[PDB]
């Protein structure tokens, strides 16, 4: 699709069974989602933004569905104030900007 | 232009005479710019963000050049760790995200 940006780009996702609301964010190195579940290990990892920045439980290998488009990939978990996409998976689905 | 998302999306902007590098982001509302001088009035605003908020000042009607690309809009000046150009910038300039 094409995705202009008079409203926040906000998609549907699929995490662990579950939908959820997310943010296509071309300002966000990585994923980071709101506190919830997933399978295996995870590493720490420490993240900027705005405001300073938050540690966050980094997940490999997740299985993600973005938009209808199926990834796998890292996904931070932690104190976000919303859900981002960011370019790990934006790449993955195969986004670019256009103007 | 068609820009991937491999790596940060950065552009050179110009503003109130000067050459910035920012970061076409479209997680990010407004348009948020480090501390510099900008002709007008101002008022304060504090924006929110991953790490919590910083206070701003919000300047309306600035014209701004985005990769040659002239626009006008509302900038927020203030200690932002990155120059960000928000999503009511990008519309101008007519950018959108595709996948
Ligand atoms: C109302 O207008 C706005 C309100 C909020 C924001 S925001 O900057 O807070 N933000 C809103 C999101 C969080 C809903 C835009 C967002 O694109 C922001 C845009 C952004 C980008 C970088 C820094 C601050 C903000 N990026 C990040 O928050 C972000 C997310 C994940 C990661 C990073 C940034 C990366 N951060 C980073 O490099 O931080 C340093 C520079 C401090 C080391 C680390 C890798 S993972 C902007 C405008
Ligand atoms: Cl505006
Ligand atoms: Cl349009
Ligand atoms: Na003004």
């Amino acid at each position: 699709p094409q995705i202009t940006l008079w409203k926040r780009p906000l998609v549907t996702i699929k995490i662990g069974g579950q939908l959820k609301e997310a943010l296509l964010d071309t300002g966000a190195d990585d994923t980071v989602i709101e506190e919830m579940s997933l399978p295996g290990r995870w590493k720490p990892k420490m993240i900027g933004g705005i405001g300073g920045f938050i540690k966050v439980r980094q997940y490999d290998q997740i299985i993600i569905e973005i938009a209808g488009h199926k990834a796998i990939g890292t996904v931070l978990v932690g104190p976000t104030p919303v859900n981002i996409i960011g370019r790990n998976l934006l790449t993955q689905i195969g986004a670019t900007l256009n103007f």
